[PDB]
């Protein structure tokens, strides 16, 4: 798929709020995955014990990797599509070493349209929110493709 450059800059433009707090978005788009899909915490060997919503908030290391899962989307999403270089070293560890499903990928892409609804409901109409669920669908096909590549599928 192809997004056109008005859609890239509906996403960028939501974005540019996102990164004003990163590590308060990374924190309520895990929490909100965990708590939609708690299946997704029993992946983490690293956080699987954490058992409330407040223990969750409180974990420091789960705003550090929060931190880190946005800095490496949004790495992504600011190359407009042109992200292969990118992709390829987060493909190979999902798929091979922390073994994390398509469909999981989808659960964190609507955790991250929750939240940003939820946050910037004037950055985030209609137009803007299928602009960014173009842009992660494009990232998750771009994602599962690699994941045949590198043999893991099902
Ligand atoms: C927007 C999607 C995602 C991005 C951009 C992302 C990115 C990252 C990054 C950059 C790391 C650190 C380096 C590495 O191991 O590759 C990481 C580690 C990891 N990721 Fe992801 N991730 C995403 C989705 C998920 C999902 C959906 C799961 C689980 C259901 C997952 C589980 C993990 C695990 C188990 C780790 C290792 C964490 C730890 O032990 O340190 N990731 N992820």
């Amino acid at each position: 798929m192809v997004l056109s450059e008005g859609e890239w800059q509906l996403v960028l433009h939501v974005w540019a709020k996102v990164e004003a707090d990163v590590a308060g978005h990374g924190q309520d788009i895990l929490i909100r995955l965990f708590k939609s899909h708690p299946e997704t915490l029993e992946k983490f060997d690293r956080f699987k014990h954490l058992k409330t919503e407040a223990e969750m908030k409180a974990s420091e290391d789960l705003k550090k990797h929060g931190v880190t899962i946005l800095t490496a989307l949004g790495a992504i999403l600011k190359k407009k599509g042109h992200h292969e270089a990118e992709l390829k070293p987060l493909a190979q560890s999902h798929a091979t070493k922390h073994k994390i499903p398509i469909k999981y990928l989808e659960f964190i892409s609507e955790a991250i349209i929750h939240v940003l609804h939820s946050r910037h409901p004037g950055n985030f109409g209609a137009d803007a929110q299928g602009a960014m669920n173009k842009a992660l669908e494009l990232f998750r096909k771009d994602i599962a493709a690699k994941y045949k590549e590198l043999g893991y599928q099902g």
